[PDB]
């Protein structure tokens, strides 16, 4: 009970409406990781997976109602519902207080309400970004602590009167005295609001994910580009690379991708030609803020990673799977091997026999459901990652020198465009496609987290550009490593191989590479790829970078009918940039 009155008040408020059966202030010791660890165990929340394979780790299952981030509950509760805008759900900010405040009416009844600060980015920071989350879920806490900077540090960093995101969440499932809890307790009814004048966050009725991690989306995202656009920063949707050449000099990209678009194994990468590094500083999100010198320095908010299980394997990642085998790791909806290990789709190893996310027995080429879910997750420290960047909690940050933008397309883009300039970058974020059941507009990898309007979210790049040194700014790329062949073979092999695209981004940024003047930007032609050691028909290269003109003639009016969608906010520049390609295309 120790405070800071402003912090103090809150909970004093916030306790009298959910009336919980005890309120604690998290510290983020080992001491209470390992206290809370147990409670869950005993709760059924977790098993301890075999400390042999995993040290200091565990398995939850959640209930099958509760398994993903809910985009149709989410919502920006703007003052005005423009300044939500078209991308986002929107609902007058008094109807959604009314609503929500009768929800927490009494909410936490029976349960422990723990009230967790944290620091996004590194403590070593001037000004961090602070919250505090109130929650009712252990697994909640858990889970931020390695999420986030959490406790006793955060606090101390808040003072007697520092401002903190107001973050509120409750599973939405009280309980009578006496009564036996569920392992993963949540409700049908759910909301996940923010309020992005006054920085808050309120959630409620779901224990999973990015839904009730507040600093993994509503704050990384939602609430910090609010922030960014009123503080003159980026707040992104982006994995941090670093890139060391045979000079040894290190370079820094940022790069945004959807959903399915392999984005962890290239920020793991590893290089398959001489010479090449590569180091990660985050898999997420990047926060981007001008230098004094003038250029733009990144920093990861974030703490952890919360990875997507399904998929990972030794094969293509082996270093997720080696920071995972570090322990110290929640994981969420996998399967349990009969030796305590865990195990997902995609995995290595063939197990014979497991119990599935649903704890039922599920065997190998026989069961037809899935082991593990599909969304399941695992959560593990940064700092565990065995290519780590020594820079990676430098509150300073690290300089970017290309920003990155990517998506999944069968057709029509190529392996990678360098974009003419700025502006040209902006429209080519702006208008990131990526393949859908034909194609989603999904706006620097943005779309379900801007918190603010679109259209002037784009105004905000594009000033932000305007104003700055223009040969200090990052170079922008558009890379797509999955172009197909009319026969459906993929024209590029990927994974590590995508070193070999990197090299010649780091080559252009050095001036030290030409490529193609096309109407979409500069392509290399195969011959400015290094393809040596590289067992690759060049053909199948030269049509992945291959700029057709029917077929870009064809992408317009997709572009444009996004354009109209975006509505009365689309910038002018981005206007533009669209006007300009259809020009070149002629
Ligand atoms: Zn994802
Ligand atoms: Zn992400």
């Amino acid at each position: 009970p120790t405070n800071h009155q402003g912090l103090l008040s809150w909970v004093e408020e916030v306790a009298e409406l959910t009336q919980p059966d005890r309120v604690v202030f998290t510290d983020g010791s080992e001491e209470e990781f390992q206290r809370l660890c147990d409670q869950l165990v005993e709760a059924g929340t977790f098993i301890r997976l075999n400390p042999e394979k995993h040290k200091n780790s565990y398995l939850a299952l959640s209930d099958p109602s509760d398994v993903a981030r809910v985009a149709s509950r989410t919502y920006i509760c703007s003052a005005k519902e423009i300044d939500a805008g078209p991308t986002n759900n929107w609902m007058d900010p008094g109807e959604m207080r009314s609503i929500m405040k009768d929800l927490y009416r009494g909410c936490m009844r029976g349960r422990t309400m723990y009230v967790v600060p944290f620091c996004m980015g590194p403590l070593g920071a001037e000004d961090p970004k602070l919250g505090v989350e109130i929650t009712d879920s252990e697994y909640v806490v858990v889970s931020m602590r390695t999420m986030t900077r959490m406790g006793k540090a955060a606090l101390e960093k808040m003072g007697d009167d520092g401002f903190f995101v107001k973050a509120l969440h409750s599973v939405g499932a009280p309980l009578e005295p006496g009564q036996k809890d569920v392992a993963w307790p949540c409700s049908e009814t759910k909301y996940i609001t923010h309020f992005p004048e006054t920085r808050e966050i309120w959630s409620y009725g779901s224990g999973y994910g990015g839904n009730a991690l507040l600093g993994k989306k509503c704050y990384s995202l939602r609430i910090a580009s609010a922030m960014a656009h009123d503080e003159g920063w980026l707040a992104e949707h982006m994995l941090i690379l670093k890139l060391i050449s045979p000079e040894n000099k290190a370079y820094y990209f940022a790069a945004a991708f959807p959903s399915a678009c392999g984005k962890t194994n290239l920020a793991m990468l590893q290089p398959t030609i001489p010479g090449w590094r590569a180091e990660t500083l985050g898999d997420d999100i990047a926060w981007m803020r001008f230098g004094k010198d003038g250029r733009l320095y990144a920093v990861n908010p974030e703490f952890g990673f919360f990875g997507v299980a399904p998929g990972t394997n030794w094969k293509s990642n082996p270093n997720a799977m080696r920071t995972i085998a570090a322990g110290n790791t929640v994981f969420t909806n996998v399967a349990l091997t009969d030796d305590g290990d865990v195990w997902w789709e995609g995995l290595e190893g063939d197990p014979q026999h497991l119990i599935d996310w649903k704890g039922n027995d599920w065997y190998f080429r026989e069961t037809e459901t899935n082991a593990a879910h599909p969304n399941s997750r695992y959560c593990t420290p940064m700092s565990q990652c065995p290519i780590l960047a020594p820079e990676w909690d430098d509150p300073q940050g690290v300089p970017i020198s290309g920003i990155l933008f990517g998506g999944r397309r069968k057709t029509t883009v190529p392996l990678v465009t360098e974009a003419r300039d700025w502006q040209h970058g902006v429209f080519i974020g702006a208008t990131l496609g990526s393949e859908q059941t034909n194609v989603r507009r999904d706006p620097m990898a943005m779309l379900p987290f801007l918190g603010y309007n679109v259209g002037d979210y784009f105004q905000h790049w594009i000033n932000l550009g305007k104003h700055a040194d223009e040969s200090k700014l990052p170079k922008v790329f558009f890379v797509n490593w999955f172009r197909r062949g009319d026969d459906g073979r993929f024209l590029w092999p990927g994974f590590g191989e995508n070193s070999r695209v990197l090299k010649w981004i780091v080559d252009r940024i050095e001036h030290k590479a030409g490529g193609a003047t096309t109407p979409i930007g500069t392509v290399p032609a195969v011959e400015d790829l290094d393809l040596d050691g590289l067992d690759v028909d060049a053909a199948d290269v030269a049509a992945a970078l291959a700029v057709d003109a029917d077929e870009w003639r064809q992408e317009l009016p997709l572009i444009e009918e996004w354009l109209q969608f975006v509505g009365e906010k689309l910038p002018t520049g981005v206007k533009d940039e669209f006007d300009a390609l259809k020009e070149r295309l002629g």
